Formats: C-alpha cells, structure tokens, sequence
C-alpha cells in the first residue's frame, strides 16, 4: 500500500476496500454480488434507503432538504443547476474563486437561457489568486436566482472558513471538501452538490443535496428527463438504474466516518494533517505557497519551487515527483494548468502519509 | 451463488468478480486500488486505452467511428441522442417496437426542439406486441436526421435479427443486447448506444459508439457540455473524471468474451440457452409466449400462465415466482406493465441456471 495523494480518484479507507473485495460474489447473504442485483429488488432499496439516512444523520440534513445520489460527475451538475434552479429570475451569480467556480460559470454563460444575466461576482481569478476577492468589491444582481461559489478549489488551494453572507440563497460545490467537516448555516443554502471521487469514494456519481422551496421553482425549457431534480426526487433517485456500486461504496465509507466519531472528528484530523504540510512548505526554502492563512485549504495543499508559480518547468517539477514516487508518496504531481506539486489529503489519508510526506520534503 | 435472472443490473462472470476482489487492495503492484488511481495518471490511460482498443476489437469496430465510454445510464443517451445528431434536419423517426423504444421517443418528443418532427414510423405499439411491424407499413419522414430503434426490446422479449433496411442513418438502444452477438453492416449506422448493467458491468456507465460524420453535424442549442458527444472524443472521453471502477470493470468482462471465443461464440451459447427456455415455455401447457419465432428476444424471454397475457392475477403469478425463488431461481417475475414471468439470460448467464429453471418449470404442478 502507497501512500497516496491523489487529488481525485483519491484514496480510500482499507477498510472499505475489505469490505468489498470480501462481500464481491456473495453480498448481504442474497448469493449475489451488490454489481448483480435488481436495483427494484428488496436488498438494492434498503441498502439506498439506509445510505441515504446514514447521510442524513452524518450532516445533520435539515427535513426541508431532500438528499439525491445522481449518476454523473460534478461537471454534469453544473449544468443542471441553472436548469433547475433559475425559476423565472433574471439574474444569477457566480463568485469565481479559481478553476472549478469558473468552469461552472462557463457553463452557465454557454448555455444562455435567454433573458437570463450570468454575472460574475469578482470577474475571473488571476492565473494564481492568493486570496477571495474582499466582500466589498463584490458585484451582486439585483433579481439573483442563487450565489454560486465553490467552497474548496481543488487546483488553487483555496477554503473558505465559513458560508459568505448574501441574500440570494448559496449553490456550493463541496466536491473535494464533502464530509470533511460539518456545516452548520443551513438556512443561507438552496443547493449543496459534490462528485462522490474526492471524499466518498467512486467517480461518475454525486451528491445533490437541495432545499425543498427550489425545487418549486420551473425547470428551464430543453432539460434532459433525468437531470430534472424533481423527476429524481420523486422516484426515489430510481427514474432509471443509479449507479448502485458508487452509492454502496459511498456507504462504507460514511459508515467508516461515523466509527472515526463524526464530522468534528474529521475536522480536527484534516486540520491537524494540514498544520503539519502547511509548516514543511513554508520552513523549507526548496518550496512555496502562495496563499494566505485566512483561505488555506485542509484538503489540497499546492506548493511549487521558489519562483514556480511564475516560471513553468517540466522537468525542475519532474524530479521531486519521482523523488516522492521512488519512496511510495503517489500523485504529488500538481494539475497540469499550474504544474508544480499538490499533496491531496482528505479524509482517507492517514496521519503516517503526512509524516512520511514531511520527512521527504525535509530531506529534499 | 444463487441462479440470477434479474432484468438489470444483471449476472456478471464469477471470474471478473473473483479477479476484481483479489486485486481491490493492490491493482497491478501500483501500491492502490484501481478505485484510488488518478484519471490523469500514466496507470488509467493506460487502462481506458486499451479497454476502448479491446472493444473495438471484439467488435470490429471500423476506424470511421469513435468509441465512448460516458457517465450515466442508457435514458440519459435518449435526451442526448436529438441534442446530438438532430443537426439542421427538420424530421427525426422512431420506430417503437416495446417500452424503451416508446420512452426514447417520448423523450425526444418532450425536448420538442422547435422545428422537428418527432415522427413514430408504426404508431405506439400495442400492450402486448407479438411482432415488429411489417416493413412496408412504416412511414419515414422525408428530410429524417436518423431512425432510432431498439433492437432488443427487454420486457417485450421483441429482437431484429438483422438491422432494418431505411434511407436514413440507424441509432440502435443495444442495452439488452451489446456484445451478446457480432455487429455487421456498419454503413448503415449513425450511432450504437449500450448502458453497462445488463451484458458489461456497472449500472451508471454507457458506451456510446458513433459514426464520425454524424458529429459533423452541429448541436442543438442548451446541450450540457459533458452531453455534446464532440466534447468527448476530443477530450478522449476525459473531459471531466470517467467512471473509472466501471471501465475497468467493462474491460475485465471484454477480456472474459475473448477467453470464451468472441462474439459469434457468446451468439452460439446464448441461442443454445434460449432454445432450451423457449422449448420449456412451448411444449408445457402452463405457460404461453406470443412472440413470433424469428422476433424472439435470445436475451430476454418472457412468459404468461395460460391466459395472462390479457388476464392479469398477480397472485396465481406470485405461486410459480415463488415456486422458482424457493429453488434460488430470483427475479423470474415479469416487469410490473405486464406481470407474469420473464427470464433474462445475458452472456454471464450460467448453462446450469437455464438447467434448473427448465427443470422447476417442468416439476411446477400447474396453474
């Protein structure tokens, strides 16, 4: 076993992975895999049913949110967000903080649902921001259907402590943050999403988390049947076949969290994991990072050589990364659009991986 | 193991299940699960790349299409299919033959892209349909995009031997049906389409194969970027992160095919084992199946008491389902539009199960 820093696919509880490989071919004692069975059928039902409330009770979901697992990365949902979630407004809002806020910005603007303004809040980030843009430099709309922001940039390394204050109601994208703490300001959000390959487990699948009073509002003209959120939510996420191995697997792993006591737990961990690479960055000469304490991420922690952010080289970067995978620390390599090097560490990875990672990096 | 006849997600080789848990810790001594790996890593391109090539292979699939492997399910590809391949023509037909034939056409007829014709060549079929409607009754439209069609329609048990012969390029739903049999006359295809769950794998992931000229053809305006198959193939089906445990699951089900002779020998065991079925419905007088012989689904064999075809009664059902489950023969009852009883029996589907579902139908004392 590697030790792994992947920023998705990511690492995964061995214990799951145990689970799996021993329950393949003979699953709840039903003589069949859980890739082999109806998912009409009584055991496929309940294990959804039970994921769904396992889920419930981790977040502490509110009863007026509806909890949805939907085939599809968290690229397909950005698109059936302003589908399902313009009504009849004028106006939406996206605060584009780094790669993914933007993409999904850009996705919203190529679509142009006629009489619709796709506003960004701050513009689009430089090539590598330091900080969210001050809440005063912050252009809003008038008639704003939803704020849409990202509340973990993967690429950037940028978190937010806490959900921004605005009128209109919150459309977050916790992909790579999903699970890694609890949220407490229900009442700001109408959508929370987030693809299950970061934090829960298997690509091609994410979760949908959305409030009861949006879904009231009219689906756009041209929405495909199944990214309609209504559809889902009224036949049980089963319009047709989910993806019933990416919602078991997620529910190991949710079950593996509630054993490691809660989201709280996973906070601290993941807040402690950080302080220890955040400290080998910023002591070490040999590397860099940018970003400021007020927005550093627990989850994705970029770093490059002394002048790395400004000048790219392929082969400076090349060798560091195999110093790293010559002692079994994995996927360090940064993404591709900023090179340099990302340590990825969600819930999954394990303190002996950050040690071992800071032991490398000071002997560099 | 039990004998599983479920309709979808359905029996896979004992094989690919064992050869996946044995490496679930550790794939190809790389230090993690398969499920743990980068997309962007040198590891799964390797593994998309050749699942795609092996596909291609067993299929013999012409250098003039692209093959996709995509996130979602078959219904997902029933919106994105007009979204797609409508272009600037002004009709689009469907030929409804079963239930997922009917849904795709209704899905393209909710879109209601302005200008179109959404076009059924036969009519809505029937409740129970003993047939494909005869050639020369369908009407096409004249300035038709495509003629879309089922060739294995799963409830109905309703299978083409052979593509249909219209002007118009072909988008066949294979779902019940890919890879349980080779694929010729690749110029009249547009586009095949296949959901993983009922002959590869994984419920959540479709192939999509499409014929590169149709791509030629501009989107229809509000397509989700992920869902413009263009986008796809030029980002070698890695725009965004692939459903990689699927995949590589998908491809460990290719490898089997091949071990067991390649498509025209899963064609050979699949007609055995529908023989046999059929033969058991046939000669008993407990059971009845309308289907004309040369529209008789090899994948999917449905099964009435006597008269259950037009007279329902769920409980007179439920003793010969039961019958059947008691024996570990799970999910012999017939989707719920028409009750009675179906057996699916896909490529993974053991000999030995059609043996002792032969058997039980045999012993069942009667209705």
């Amino acid at each position: 076993r590697a030790y792994n820093f992947s920023a998705g696919p990511a690492a995964v509880p061995l214990e799951c992975l145990e689970r799996a490989a021993a329950e393949m071919t003979n699953w709840r004692n039903s003589g069949m895999s859980v890739i082999e069975v109806s998912h009409r059928g009584k055991h496929w039902m309940e294990e959804q049913k039970e994921a769904t409330e396992r889920l419930r009770t981790l977040l502490q979901v509110p009863e007026n949110f509806n909890i949805l697992f939907v085939a599809g990365g968290a690229s397909l949902q950005f698109s059936a967000i302003p589908f399902n979630f313009i009504g009849e407004h004028k106006a939406v809002d996206y605060l584009c903080t780094g790669t993914w806020s933007k993409k999904a910005f850009d996705e919203c603007k190529r679509l142009a649902f006629p009489g619709v303004t796709v506003n960004s809040v701050a513009g689009n980030p430089p090539a590598n921001p330091v900080e969210v843009p001050a809440r005063d430099t912050w252009k809003l709309s008038e008639d704003a259907a939803y704020f849409y922001y990202c509340d973990n940039e993967t690429i950037q390394g940028i978190e937010f402590q806490q959900f921004p204050d605005v009128p209109a109601p919150l459309i977050i994208d916790m992909s790579s943050n999903f699970l890694s703490r609890p949220i407490t300001q229900w009442e700001k959000v109408g959508c929370i999403f987030a693809c299950a390959q970061k934090n829960f487990g298997l690509a091609g699948m994410s979760v949908v988390i959305i409030r009861k009073d949006m879904l009231e509002r009219p689906v756009k003209p041209f929405c495909p049947i199944t990214m309609d959120y209504r559809i889902q939510v009224k036949n049980n996420c089963m319009y047709n076949t989910p993806p019933t191995f990416a919602i078991y697997f997620a529910n190991h792993i949710f079950k593996w969290i509630e054993e490691k006591g809660g989201l709280a737990a996973m906070d601290a961990l993941n807040k402690e994991k950080a302080k220890k690479v955040y400290e080998a960055i910023d002591s070490n000469p040999n590397f860099v990072n940018r970003i400021k304490p007020e927005w550093r991420s627990r989850m994705n922690m970029p770093f490059f050589r002394p002048d790395g952010y400004e000048n790219k080289d392929l082969d400076a970067d090349a060798k560091f990364v195999n110093f790293c995978t010559q002692r079994k620390l994995l996927t360090l390599k940064g993404h591709v659009s900023v090179g340099g090097f990302r340590a990825s560490c969600y819930n999954a990875c394990p303190m002996e991986a950050v040690d071992a990672l800071v032991q490398a990096m000071k002997e560099w």
